[PDB]
């Protein structure tokens, strides 16, 4: 029994999916281009039927924290060495696998990026960056990436976060936790449903973690506003018996002087820490983390810096792009 839903491709199914992604990589210039963004959800209809059935059904189940698809081949020789930075990470060896993640994502929803994160890319990279071991962003290593809702600060945050493991030779775990409903008392639960908490943007939206450009110039103003003047929001929303979750372990606080909110948040921290569990994304595994049901993070690890570090491709997915239309910055697909 597992708190996520799991699908394992047969070799033939895995090969057919890989072949489809390879065809897309031949026919489109880029994953993030207007053309593939629009076409991917229709091309995805050609994926193996058993996989399409799993994705359609598992998305509608009440319980899972993630949807995990195992068994995509990745040839390390063809893939090439892990890049030293996300900037240079669009390597030819990783291209077909970026197309594959996009195709799988297109079965779940609408993909998007942020003007203020990795130069507005839709398919982003997770890999350790030398000098950045003890930071609060996903290019950390030696410091654990604390649990979080992705883009917790933003009402336009993803419904699902998709991750494809290109390599993970030493088996570093992703961490997950749901709402600790078996332990939250009714008074604490009540307070977490109230608009008594502050959630600021995480460090991935800072200018210094993007390139020199205007690849998102004005959108950094909105990040500054969310950082300087956060509006009080609720941590829990929806059904009391199955709440949705909005929290960041390192970027959340109580509203100013609100000691009851503080107690509720401190209790939630304790209960999430106590229930956090591990999911190891082995090479070729894809996970879609439900960013409303669960928080996620990543265990501390010693980086290699020898060309074979852990490397994921990542994508933000929403069930409805039109929810974020106020933030439609560089078209509908790059928010801020
Ligand atoms: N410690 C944290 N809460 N970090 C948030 C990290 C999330 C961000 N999208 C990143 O990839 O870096
Ligand atoms: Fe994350």
């Amino acid at each position: 029994v597992r708190p996520w839903s799991e699908f394992r491709l047969t070799p033939a199914e895995a090969a057919a999916a890989a072949a489809l992604a390879a065809r897309c990589a031949q026919r489109y210039d880029e994953t993030d281009g207007p053309e593939f963004l629009l076409d991917a959800p229709v091309i995805a209809h050609e994926l193996p039927r058993r996989l399409r059935t799993f994705m359609a059904r598992a998305r509608l189940d009440a319980w899972p924290h993630a949807l995990v698809v195992r068994g995509n081949p990745v040839d390390d020789a063809a893939l090439g060495s892990t890049p030293v930075h996300w900037r240079t990470a669009r390597t030819p060896g990783s291209r077909p696998l970026s197309f594959l993640l996009m195709l799988y994502a297109g079965l779940l929803g609408d993909v998007f990026g942020w003007a203020t994160q990795q130069d507005g890319r839709v398919v982003t990279d997770v890999l350790p960056i030398k000098g950045g071991e003890h930071t609060l962003v996903s290019s950390s290593s030696r410091q654990e990436l604390g649990w979080h809702t992705e883009d917790a600060f933003s009402p336009y945050r993803a419904d699902y976060v998709g991750l494809l493991s290109l390599r993970n030779p030493d088996g570093v775990a992703t961490t997950l936790a749901g709402v600790p409903l078996d332990d939250l008392d009714e008074r604490t639960l009540d307070v977490l449903f109230q608009e008594r908490f502050l959630i600021r943007p995480d460090d991935s939206h800072l200018q210094v973690n993007n390139s020199t450009a205007q690849q998102g110039r004005v959108e950094f103003e909105g990040i500054a506003q969310a950082a300087d003047r956060p509006e009080p929001v609720a941590i829990l929303t929806g059904h009391r018996a199955a709440p949705h979750l909005r929290v960041d372990g390192d970027f959340s606080a109580p509203a100013e002087g609100d000691e009851e909110a503080a107690a509720a948040l401190g209790t939630l921290r304790k209960l999430i820490d106590a229930s956090l569990y591990e999911l190891v994304l082995d090479q070729g595994d894809v996970a879609f983390i439900d960013n409303r049901r669960a928080v996620h993070g990543r265990r501390a690890f010693q980086p290699r810096y020898d060309g074979r570090d852990r490397w994921l491709k990542r994508i933000n997915i929403t069930r409805d792009l039109h929810r974020s239309r106020k933030a439609w910055a560089g078209d509908s697909r790059v928010l801020g």
